[PDB]
């Protein structure tokens, strides 16, 4: 019976669908060149990490992996090196202040001075507010926000003298809307939202022209991170790297995935 | 305003107060001690939070102060605890408390932002899951999340603590859909989001609104059981105009 009033729904998604291709082919923003760049790019061992290293090495770009899983991120700088990429990694606790501050001189001593960020990891615990540990709480916002602020923090000083840069914040639905059992992930979500928001008036509001930023903002991507979505579309891996590769090419600060859920949330403010 | 939202009462109720020492907590309690409230504030200054309760106490209600760090988890869940063995078990929470250091990014310092999240968003945390199990049995309680407008878009110099709010924003807001989603009805939620209020929490505004007018606009959003106290009211339609 539901299924009904769901068609309502599903014709202003195909609205928006030509809508939204219609201004990416008749008036399309202008796309630069990520060419020569050293692209840091956190939690890069699987999923939506991976297959922006992965998008990033087609680019011609300098890349740098961060992620606690060895294999993981050795893996993606396999494949990475086998698209024609520099490729350096380092294994990171990018939740640990101490760890990320150590790895940052090692990545100068090594690398040289990272200009674009993507601070893609995050992990989840998936339970409602009484079942949830209290460590689980404090590793998602270690994560999901603590540990953005130290990459932004440590890359921020020599993006300012060269005036060029980009920060890359990756972030959920979660971020503009609360689901149940993930209120702990939500907040952390919502807090990573609003570290670039505030990023991007901070930046503007000081004169700085150079330093870009881009949000990612996708609905379920089929990647592990969890079992099943909150809700009745399953993005793929690599669907959401071809979104978040032409959103920081277009310089675009908010990246809705898939685009349409920008309307959603307009209806939101509607009651 | 033909037919206005219906506004419940509050009286005997256990509402704890966090951060009740000093401005919007104090002017809280203060107003909750006029609807004949059985009131429990807790705060880090002990001689604020202690002539809060004076004044409360010169109206009428029943205020009893505890000296707690709402940023430490060991104790909050400790004086949860001390809450239930004198007061009893809390109907209504005020997660007032909140700490600004206000600096560019590279200046600010990493203990500041640590303070900022402890306090903001990982004490709230804390003390909800705290008071949540006994609101759950008896299906009645209410959860006010004291946030900014900074918790739906963010300023310069106030990165961390941005950050933090918008965290609070979506705390209220998962624990909204949840309690949804659960089928508890009785447990509802208030999220009071003003602009820049008169308290000397930060130096000079990012209208400008008083310790005191904020305060009525929370004591009567918690009546009508608001999601959403914008202070003031039309900073909604300001919003709108941002995602376009
Ligand atoms: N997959 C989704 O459903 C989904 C949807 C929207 C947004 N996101 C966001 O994308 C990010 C990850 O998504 P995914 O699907 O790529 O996840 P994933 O589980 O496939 O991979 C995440 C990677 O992060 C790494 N990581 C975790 N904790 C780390 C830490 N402390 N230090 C360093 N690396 C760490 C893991 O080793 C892993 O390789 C998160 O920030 C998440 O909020 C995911
Ligand atoms: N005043 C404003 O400009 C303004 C605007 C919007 C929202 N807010 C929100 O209101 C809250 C406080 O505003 P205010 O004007 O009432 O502030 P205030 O500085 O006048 O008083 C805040 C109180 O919180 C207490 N507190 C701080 N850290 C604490 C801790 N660790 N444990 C216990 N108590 C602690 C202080 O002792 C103080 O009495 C914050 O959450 C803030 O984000 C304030
Ligand atoms: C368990 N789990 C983890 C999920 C993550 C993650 O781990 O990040 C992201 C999205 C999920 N759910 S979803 O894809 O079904 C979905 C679709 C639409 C939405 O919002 C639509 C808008 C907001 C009102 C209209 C929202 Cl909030 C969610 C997840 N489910």
């Amino acid at each position: 019976g539901n299924i009904i009033l769901d068609l309502l729904l599903l014709l202003l998604t195909i609205i928006y669908s030509y809508l939204e291709a219609l201004v990416k082919v008749f008036f399309p923003r202008k796309r630069k060149s990520v060419a020569g760049e050293i692209v840091l790019i956190t939690g890069a061992g699987h999923g939506i990490g991976r297959w922006t290293a992965y998008e990033f090495a087609k680019q011609k770009s300098r890349l740098v992996l961060w992620d606690i899983n060895k294999h993981g991120v050795e893996e993606t700088a396999a494949e990475c090196r086998k698209l024609g990429a520099t490729v350096h990694t380092f294994v990171v606790d990018c939740g640990n202040r101490e760890d990320i501050y150590n790895s940052v001189k090692q990545v100068k001593k090594e690398v040289g001075d990272v200009t674009i960020l993507v601070n893609n990891a995050g992990t989840v615990y998936p339970a409602d507010l009484l079942s949830t540990k209290d460590e689980e709480i404090t590793k998602t916002f270690e994560i999901n926000i603590l540990g953005h602020f130290w990459i932004t923090k440590a890359l921020l000083p020599s993006m300012i003298k060269r005036n060029h840069g980009h920060i890359v914040t990756v972030a959920s639905v979660c971020g503009h809307e609360g689901i149940p059992y993930l209120i702990p992930y939500c907040s952390s979500k919502f807090a990573a939202v609003g570290f670039h928001r505030g990023l991007t008036s901070e930046l503007q509001a000081l004169g700085i022209t150079g330093i870009k930023t881009s949000c990612l903002c996708p609905v379920f991507v089929n990647t592990g991170f969890t079992k099943n979505p909150s809700t009745r579309p399953v993005l793929e891996t690599d669907t959401v790297a071809r979104s978040l590769i032409d959103g920081i090419l277009t310089n675009k600060k908010m990246i809705f995935v898939p685009s349409y859920i920008n309307i959603f949330l307009i209806l939101d403010k509607f009651l």
